[PDB]
């Protein structure tokens, strides 16, 4: 039910975690590929802490795996690299309560246009679940130490999120300083033992066009990232939380940065935020996506029927597919247009100001 790939390179996927330890990586990798049966969410704890995450009990986790426990995403896992070629890299952040494997429409989406994309699990606690090693032996039998989700008090939220948000952005740069390693052959011993090697990754990178993409809290890792890490080259915030950040960031983004927004998700207070990131001499675009709602940019938009999802608020008004489309064509250009990428994506260059019948160019609401 998740959306193939619209593009002509057909997409493999692995995961790979180094080191084996919580300040490791632990990313999953879509990637062109040389089968479609990627497991979509692998493990049962990811749908207790899912559960946890929504407000509900043991029930409610033992029933999400019952329904989704081996639903696919359209990937070749563990494919081999497709050669021949060096490929722009995008460093993905989830959103709060998610994790690595719930963007995989628009990871795959990227990866069949020839990007290799790399969702990083973060390990702020902002995930509903994530796992690590307590050591090589527990590593080598796959003994998992599970850290769910925290939940905070009220007195709590602006400190934590603050740091959660540094430390999310210290991720995504770990992330890309390991995949720069391999790309210049440092050797990796994924802690994970799965049957793709790394070192395909050998001079396959193109070092110079790379990008942070992010959803809700990874909309904020984005501009934390970005502030903090040169070498990513431009930003796209897909409905950016702006809560977690810190009023000094907002006047520190040198590099171009998209943000795409559903309707329903945005309010004022949000808004500001990202005006004021805005500078006349800086690449700031803002568009809406009319009638979408927050979940349109994660995979469970497209996990249930059209009724229900509009019930559980997984769905809006415009159609699953079409609302991603329009996502993934606007950043698809908006990247081309500032990685420098000799690809065909200009064509949707309408989309990055607006104009199409569903789309909106900066937002609905105004502020001072
Ligand atoms: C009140 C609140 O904190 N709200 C919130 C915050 C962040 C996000 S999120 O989008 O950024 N992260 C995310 C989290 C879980 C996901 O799985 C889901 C999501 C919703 C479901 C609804 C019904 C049944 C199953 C569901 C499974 C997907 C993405 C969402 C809501």
């Amino acid at each position: 039910k998740i959306p193939r790939g619209n593009g002509p390179y057909s997409v493999g996927c692995t995961d790979l975690m180094f080191d084996h330890t919580n300040k490791g990586t632990f990313l999953r990798l879509y990637y062109p590929s040389q089968r479609l049966d990627t497991l979509w969410i692998p493990n049962k704890e990811y749908f207790w802490g899912l559960s946890k995450f929504l407000g509900t009990h043991w029930l409610m986790g033992n029933i999400l795996r019952l329904l989704f426990g081996s639903m696919t995403t359209p990937a070749n896992w563990n494919s081999p690299l497709r050669p021949g070629e060096k490929y722009p890299l995008v460093v993905f952040s989830h959103g709060l309560g998610a994790f690595r494997t719930l963007y995989s429409a628009i990871g795959i989406d990227l990866a069949s246009h020839g990007f290799i994309v790399a969702a990083v699990e973060h390990r702020d606690r902002s995930a509903s679940a994530t796992y690590y090693f307590k050591d090589q032996s527990a590593a080598e039998i796959g003994d998992k130490s599970w850290l769910y989700l925290r939940t905070l008090k009220q007195e709590e939220e602006t400190h934590i999120r603050n740091e959660q948000v540094r430390q999310r952005a210290k991720e995504c740069s770990q992330a890309l300083s390991l995949i720069l390693d391999i790309d210049h052959g440092k050797p990796v011993k994924n802690a994970l033992d799965l049957k793709f090697d790394m070192e395909q990754l050998k001079d396959s990178i193109d070092r110079e066009k790379i990008a942070v993409i992010g959803h809700s809290f990874g909309g904020a890792t984005v501009i934390q990232t970005l502030s903090e890490d040169q070498r990513f080259r431009c930003g796209i915030a897909l409905d950016a939380w702006m809560f977690p950040l810190g009023d000094e960031v907002y006047s520190r983004i040198p590099q171009p940065l998209f943000f795409i927004n559903s309707e329903y998700f945005q309010y004022p207070a949000n808004i500001i935020k990202m005006k004021k990131c805005y500078s006349p001499d800086k690449e700031r675009k803002m568009i809406t996506i009319r009638g979408s709602v927050h979940q349109n940019f994660a995979d469970f938009t497209f996990a249930t029927g059209k009724i229900i999802g509009h019930m559980l608020k997984l769905k809006g008004d415009i159609d699953s597919n079409v609302a991603i489309d329009l996502s993934n064509k606007a950043s698809l250009a908006f990247l081309q247009k500032h990685l420098g990428l000799h690809k065909d994506f200009d064509q949707w260059d309408c989309l990055i100001e607006g104009d199409d019948e569903n789309l909106i160019p900066g937002t609905n609401i105004n502020t001072t």
